[PDB]
Parts: structure tokens; sequence; C-alpha cells
């Protein structure tokens, strides 16, 4: 009857929570944090700065060695 | 009966409010695969001038 | 004492199915801790090049 389908109802609720319980704990532990990625960036940040001279500093050398 | 169903929607309505805070938690600390690729590429932008780099500077000491 | 236990259940429903919307939306976009580990092992590989091309480069100025 009608408590019959609540209670049907209920049941796949039940079932939904548990599934999204499980799939919630998976992501945080799975989840790489905005934190984790701006460390990286600002080593990138630092490199870009050092590749950009060695460029400059190679250029001269080869301009050096044609003369 | 009636009291025993309407305390596991209860128990249920509570682990949802718990998830809706886990997950707008997750979406605030998450970093995205979208960042991470732009992230990657600069990385191997700059590994590939390195490559090229260490090809002219070998090319340099055998001159010298 | 049903309809009270058809509204909270109501709520329940809905709320289920907004929550299963949004974590399949964060399973797509969010970037995992294998995903990083892998990203800084290349910065690693960037770093210790450019350290090894700055004393090469260094080396080379001294000779020349
Ligand atoms: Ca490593
Ligand atoms: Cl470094």
């Amino acid at each position: 009857g009608h408590m019959k389908q609540l209670e049907d109802k209920v049941e796949e609720l039940l079932s939904k929570v548990y599934h999204l319980e499980n799939e919630v704990a998976r992501l945080k532990k799975l989840m790489a944090t905005k934190d984790d990625m701006k460390q990286l960036e600002d080593k990138v940040e630092e490199l870009l700065s050092k590749v950009y001279h060695l460029e400059n500093e190679v250029a001269r050398l080869k301009k050096l060695v044609g003369e």
C-alpha cells in the first residue's frame, strides 16, 4: 500500500546516500589541492626567469664563439 | 513503526547535510584538471627550451 | 503525521538528486594526488636540468 511505497522510496534513498558517502570519501582521499598547485606554480615562476636568463647567456656565448 | 521510519528519514537527512558541507569543502580546496594542464603545458614548454639549450651548450663545448 | 513524513522524504529525495549531480561534476573536474605527483616530478626534472645548465654555462664562460 501507501506505507509500503514510502518504505520502498526510503530504501532507494538509503542506498543512494550510502553510495554518495562512498564517493565523497573517495574524492577527499584522492583530491590534489589548490595549495599543492600554488606551491608548484611558485617554483615554476622561479624557473621561468632562470630559463630566460640562460637563453640570454647562451646567446652571448654563441656570438662570442662566433668571432 | 511510523516512528522508526521517521527516525530513518531524519538519520538520512543528517547524513545528507554533512555530505553537502563536505562537497562545499571539496570545491573550495580542489585543484582542477584545466589548471593542472595549464601548468603542465608551461613546464613542458620550459623543458623543451632547456633541451635546446643543452644541445647548444654541447655544440659550443665541442667548438672550444 | 503521514504528511509530516512525506514532506521530509521529499526534502531527502530532492537533496540526494542534487548531490548526485554535483558529485558527478566534481569527479570530472578534480585533479588527483597522482596527477600532482607526476607534475611534481616533471618540475624536479626541470629544476635539476636548469641547475646543471647554469653550471655548464658558468664553466664555458670561464673557458672563453
Ligand atoms: Ca621524483
Ligand atoms: Cl630550484
